[PDB]
């Protein structure tokens, strides 16, 4: 005997379709990817990233689609419900999904592993997007490193970290929709040249235009607060307004925040929240949605969905 009870295997090293249907499979089933696949991912997926600008511009010609999702928190067994509602992807089915893929939940690894397969599998047409939790500061509370040093090693929680650093911050669909996870900025005049200027590969500052892409939320009235989460700030309708002129767009999408009924309308349809996180810790009962955009008319069509039974594994379980 040698590996032939280890599961699914990589093709020469390489990501295959039949390889993810065998991981999202086997992961069903609550069990481990073989250590040396879950490497041969992330360091593949690394240099993929770590080619992206910190905005990733995308083109949707006229008749082609895309979903996009919000936080998903390790809660694997939705992840999979996402895909059986929605289809797996692929080039023609693309998927952005925006921030938050860890930590609370605790199949943490079994999202970020699944997602960074699609990612491989199809990086055109597959978007990752860092949200506030892929940062080790998170991480280190609320379950992830917990967790990876729980099913591997300390060591692969470092590569996981490395491989955090090199996710885009932001993601424009055809110079129209601004995706980001967390939302704009804590002072006007912001562009998209400056998302592009950012130098991602770190952990975010305290405050300034990374942090406020990963951490910011709306307020109903117009200005500016201090964040009641003590990091980053609250914006109104007129700074979501003021940045969508200055820079030619026609709104954003962002996570971040649950509610109830899976997404919310804000600043005049200005700013759209989705949060694909149902039934969020086990406990919040909220729905959870995703969004589909065309090419050819950017307005966003929410679909709701509700949680799916998962193995008897507690929230944070593995958290401090
Ligand atoms: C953390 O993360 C929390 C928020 C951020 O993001 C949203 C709402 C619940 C959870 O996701
Ligand atoms: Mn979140
Ligand atoms: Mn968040």
């Amino acid at each position: 005997i040698e590996d032939e009870y280890s599961g699914p295997k990589l093709e020469d090293g390489k990501v295959t379709i039949s390889f993810m249907k065998e991981l999202m499979q086997w992961y069903k089933d609550q069990k481990k990817l073989h250590r040396k696949c879950a490497y041969q991912i992330l360091v593949q997926v690394k240099e993929v990233l770590s080619k992206l600008s910190t905005l990733v511009e995308t083109t949707l010609k006229e008749t082609e689609k895309i979903t996009v999702c919000g936080d998903t928190h390790g809660q694997f067994y939705d992840l999979l419900n996402i895909f059986e509602l929605n289809g797996l992807p692929s080039e023609t089915n693309p998927y952005i999904f925006n921030g938050d893929f860890v930590d609370r939940g605790s199949f943490s690894v079994e999202v970020i592993l699944t997602l960074f397969g699609f990612k491989l599998l199809y990086p055109d047409h597959f978007h990752l997007l860092r949200g506030n939790h892929e940062t080790d500061n998170m991480n280190q509370i609320y379950g992830f490193e917990g967790e990876v040093k729980a099913k591997y090693t300390a060591q692969m929680y470092e590569l996981f970290s490395e491989v955090f650093e090199w996710l885009p911050l932001a993601q424009c669909i055809n110079g129209k929709v601004l995706i980001m996870h967390g939302g704009l900025f804590s002072e006007d005049g912001v562009t998209l040249d400056d998302i592009r200027k950012i130098e991602r590969n770190r952990q975010p500052p305290d405050s300034g235009p990374m942090c406020d892409l990963l951490w910011s939320d709306p307020q109903p009235q117009n200005g500016r607060s201090i964040s009641k989460r003590g990091v980053s700030c609250q914006f109104g309708p007129d700074v979501t307004k003021a940045f969508l002129e200055e820079n030619n767009l026609d709104y954003i999408i962002r996570s971040h925040e649950v509610k109830a009924e899976g997404y919310e309308v804000a600043h005049g349809g200005r700013c759209v929240t989705v949060f694909s996180a149902p039934n969020y810790c086990d406990q919040m009962g909220n729905k959870a949605s995703y969004i589909h955009l065309q090419g050819s008319d950017l307005r966003p069509q929410f679909h709701q969905f509700t949680a799916v039974p998962h193995p008897n594994v507690k929230p944070m379980a593995y958290a401090n």
